[PDB]
């Protein structure tokens, strides 16, 4: 049912960016595909797009903090739930990167979140409901 480029998991279609730009031109991206940047709802949600992402390559994913005050907020403002997030150790580290990525470190091998730049083009994920 999904279209052609994007992966299917539940009732929902993700599409794995290749291309690079920053968070707000990603989040307009997915909205010009009827889309909006990856909400991570459920761990099944998370492991499924955590298998079909380059290693080597960032993810900007629908969480932002905009003011700097560790208020984490979600594009589909659904609430945001503190004990269930994937955040590396140590992050989020730095009040000016106010924008979430999925990332793999190497030691020891792991996939998680990470707060970076927000200009900073990286790559995207969009959620697309079917
Ligand atoms: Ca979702
Ligand atoms: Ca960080």
């Amino acid at each position: 049912s999904c279209p052609k480029n994007w992966k299917s998991f539940s009732s929902n279609c993700y599409f794995i960016s290749t291309e690079s730009a920053s968070w707000q031109d990603s989040e307009k991206d997915c909205a010009r595909m009827e889309a909006h940047l990856l909400v991570i709802n459920t761990q099944e949600e998370q492991d499924f797009i955590f298998q079909n992402l380059q290693e080597e390559s960032a993810y900007f994913v629908g969480l932002s903090d905009p003011e700097g005050q560790r208020h984490w907020q979600w594009v589909d403002q659904t609430p945001y739930n503190e004990s269930s997030t994937f955040w590396h150790p140590r992050e989020p580290s730095d009040p000016n990167e106010r924008c979430v990525v999925l990332n793999f470190r190497k030691s020891p091998k792991r996939w998680g979140w990470n707060d970076v730049n927000c200009l900073g083009p990286q790559r995207s994920v969009c959620e697309m409901m079917k």
